[PDB]
């Protein structure tokens, strides 16, 4: 199912990469995407998969396109072109600036600094519950429960609401069929709306209270705007963190030498986090052309979609030498893992703290662990690439109890 080549697209630029099922997937998802950076592949290519779209394959072009919001609009940020209404995903500057500022009040650095110890306590509780078992599926047993619990903390929501909320967010990205995306989204709004209304009347210092009482265009934020922002604050931090933590733990389970480095020098963990963010980058979003535009010698047409994979910038050998090698001592770790330009991840500070806290606590309590005997780790590819499951094993006698 290749879409017919639009007549403005020259055949020599055609490379039929399928972002949802890349051909090299069993070799690892980052490796599968990195085929776009082989020397026979232009900086900018067209694929006929998934409706047909451009792909920028190099960090220079990926960065430039994210900077040039006048040409590359977020109005349609996903491939393929086909109910999504979260804020401020689909907004271009200048509409976007006010909403970002508000979201920044609830997940910005000062909030992350205040929450850090709570995040650690949560990580500790999860790890301690798994420690004596000598095994887990890390993706399911630690990664999945962790970010949703951090959201409940950030948003001041009771833990009793977790199973239902997690179900709704799971339906938006991995539907079992019980709910369409639109139904899942509306159920999420059914949940958030009463809470937003109550906290407009009786505010706390939690994220929902702050969003609900925010100001837009010199007037109060509307309930519709508030639910759409809260929805994004919820979903934006789930699959990205789950899968990223899984890539990192897979690598650490498989590379005892890198693991030992962090055991011996825990102070290097924040730098290691940055290098892992580069090597195991996982997002691939896009933009839509606002007008006909010649970009690096290539004629783009108004309405063309362009995939601008955040994942690829840091894997580009032009940005980082020997880019598939993990080296926690890199003097310059170049990446766009959290994006670039006006939509740069608002959760980047929270995410890094989640990653660093997880690694610190896991290496403290369970320093020696491996991939389960016999297991082969499977990746998945898409807008957020990921790990299907991560069976880990360890000897409880080598662990340190709480
Ligand atoms: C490893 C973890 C994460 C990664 C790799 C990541 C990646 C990204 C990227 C690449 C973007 C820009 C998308 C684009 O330009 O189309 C983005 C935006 C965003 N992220 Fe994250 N994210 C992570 C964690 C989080 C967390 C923990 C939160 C919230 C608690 C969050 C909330 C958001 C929001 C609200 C936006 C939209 C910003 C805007 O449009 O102005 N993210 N994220």
């Amino acid at each position: 199912n290749l879409a017919p080549l639009p007549p403005h697209v020259p055949e020599h630029l055609v490379f039929d990469f399928d972002m949802y099922n890349p051909s090299n997937l069993s070799a690892g998802v980052q490796e599968a995407w990195a085929v776009l950076q082989e020397s026979n592949v232009p900086d900018l290519v067209w694929t006929r998969c998934n409706g047909g779209h451009w792909i920028a394959t190099r960090g220079q072009l990926i960065r430039e396109a994210y900077e040039d919001y006048r040409h590359f609009s977020s109005e349609c940020p996903f491939i393929p072109r086909e109910a999504y209404d979260f804020i401020p995903t689909s907004m271009d500057p200048p509409e976007q600036r006010q909403f970002r500022a508000l979201a920044n009040q609830v997940v910005g650095m000062p909030v992350v600094d205040k929450l850090e110890n709570r995040i650690q306590e949560l990580a500790c509780s999860l790890i301690e519950s798994l420690r004596p078992q000598g095994q887990c599926n890390f993706t399911e047993d630690y990664a999945e429960p962790f970010p949703i619990r951090i959201f409940m903390l950030l948003a001041g929501l009771p833990e009793e609401d977790i199973p239902h909320l997690k179900y709704l967010t799971d339906q938006m990205t991995r539907p079992d069929g019980s709910m369409t995306f639109a139904e899942a989204k509306e159920a999420l709004y059914d949940y958030l709306i009463p809470i937003i209304e109550q906290r407009r009347q009786k505010p706390g210092t939690d994220a929902i209270s702050i969003v609900a009482n925010g100001q837009v265009n010199g007037r109060p934020i509307t309930s519709d705007e508030a639910k759409r922002m809260c929805g994004l604050l919820l979903v934006g931090g789930l699959d990205t963190v789950v899968n990223f933590l899984s890539f990192s733990m897979e690598f650490l389970a498989k590379s005892p030498e890198h693991r030992q480095e962090l055991i011996e020098r825990p102070e290097r963990i924040p730098a290691a986090c940055e290098e892992l963010l580069r090597r195991f980058s996982l997002v691939a979003d896009g933009r839509i052309l606002t007008s006909d535009y010649e970009f690096h010698g290539v004629q783009l047409k108004k309405g063309d979609q362009i995939l601008l994979p955040q994942m690829l910038s840091g894997l580009d050998e032009r940005e980082n030498a020997a880019p598939m090698h993990v080296d926690f001592s890199r003097q310059k770790v170049s990446h766009t893992t959290f994006g670039h330009g006006s939509h740069l991840c608002l959760g980047q500070h929270l995410a890094r703290r989640e990653i660093i806290v997880t690694l610190k606590e896991w290496l403290t309590r369970i320093p020696d662990f491996s991939i389960a005997p016999g297991a082969q780790i499977q990746h998945k590819s898409g807008i957020v690439s990921g790990v299907q499951a991560l069976p880990l094993v360890w000897d409880p006698a080598t662990t340190k109890a709480v």
